[PDB]
């Protein structure tokens, strides 16, 4: 059927829009931690990534934990990829040189001042403080019990974009020519993390993931027409709370450690380029639709072969990234997922 997914999917959507004051308590420590930044010699073009009243949620089934992006605009930028991984970064060339090891950008350096500025600002305040291996998300932040905000630090540069994105971003077939060109004439971000330990930085583009999501038929309507829409963001929804309730269920074995939502994002963008039309996504097909998103996701687990959108020889499922073992785990999950009526979904 499609009934299910649809109670699903109302479920998810008034836990979202309920009435709270979390927004409220988040704002206030944003505020409060981008005016100390900003009277820092290293962080005085700190901003958000989207200044928005509506804070980003990565995780679609916790309406408590909240994501935020501080983009710092650094001028005359030079890359150096590194080690030929086709994302990650050296950063090369103003405010940002007491970071410098010789002519390099050193992100754990800027992240050790990001940090101390917010440790020091948060006992000025009911905020804690937690660190733990990453940088991206650089931070993160308890506000009284159930309320987390991850805070990552990323640096923007307005140049064109980076020689291994050249082939990705495949939209010319649904969204137009016309709308890549323009799309890749906007900013490009680079969040601090490691390969496998170096000085390196990732790029980012969830700035491009979130105008697409807005804006994603191949007809300019798409969506307009309140009552016939397509089922496009509901099936990506379905997704992401699938792998979320799996990571749930297992997470006292490790085998689904390595899987995120770009893993699932990635796949659902392969899907839209896959069925360009907006007749392949009429909301009439919601089950039919999220069977060929998760049938497509577990032909990649199969293969080992999960293109990076942006970046098409980033392959996220290859195996020194995710081993066989663990792939093999999420697929027998999903398909006993897929034949039993998703039993995660009730
Ligand atoms: C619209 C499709 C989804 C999407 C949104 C977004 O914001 N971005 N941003 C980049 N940047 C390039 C990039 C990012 C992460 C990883 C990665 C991830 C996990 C493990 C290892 C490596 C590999 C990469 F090549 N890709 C994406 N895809
Ligand atoms: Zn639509």
């Amino acid at each position: 059927g499609a009934s299910k997914l649809r109670a699903v999917l109302e479920k998810l959507k008034l836990s979202r829009d309920d009435i709270s004051t979390a927004a409220g308590m988040v704002k206030g420590v944003v505020d409060h931690l981008l005016l100390r930044l900003k009277c820092d010699s290293a962080f005085r073009g700190v901003g958000l990534l989207n200044t928005g009243s509506y804070y980003e949620h990565v995780k679609i089934s916790a309406p408590n934990e909240f994501d935020v992006m501080f983009k710092l605009e650094v001028p005359r930028i030079q890359l150096e990829e590194y080690s030929n991984t086709r994302a990650y970064y050296f950063v090369k060339f103003n405010p940002l040189s007491q970071f410098l090891e010789g002519e390099i950008l050193s992100a754990s350096k800027m992240l050790s001042k990001f940090r101390k500025i917010i440790k020091e600002e948060i006992n000025d305040i009911d905020v804690i403080m937690k660190r733990k291996r990453g940088g991206s998300p650089a931070v993160t932040l308890l506000i009284s019990e159930k309320i987390s905000v991850d805070i990552t630090l990323a640096l923007e540069s307005k140049s064109s974009w980076p020689a291994s994105t050249q082939e990705g971003l495949r939209i010319q077939n649904w969204l137009s020519a016309k709308v890549r060109k323009q799309l890749r004439l906007k900013p490009f971000y680079l969040v601090p993390k490691h390969a496998k330990q170096e000085e390196t930085w990732r790029l980012s583009f969830s700035h491009i993931e979130k105008e697409i999501l807005n804006n994603h038929g191949k007809s300019k309507t798409c969506c307009e027409n309140k009552e016939e829409k397509c089922c496009r963001k509901d099936c990506l929804k379905l997704m992401k709370y699938l792998l979320e309730q799996l990571k749930e269920r297992f997470k006292d074995k490790k085998h689904l450690d390595k899987f995120s939502s770009y893993h699932v994002k990635t796949a659902f963008f392969h899907v839209c380029t896959q069925n360009p039309q907006d007749s392949q996504w009429d909301r009439k097909d919601l089950g039919l639709c999220f069977d060929n998103c998760v049938t497509y996701f577990l032909q990649c687990l199969r293969t080992e072969k999960l293109e990076n959108y942006f970046i098409p020889e980033f392959n996220l499922f290859s195996s020194n990234l995710i081993d066989k073992r663990s792939k093999e785990f999420l697929t027998k999950q999903i398909e006993y997922e897929r034949n039993n009526e998703f039993p995660v979904f009730d």
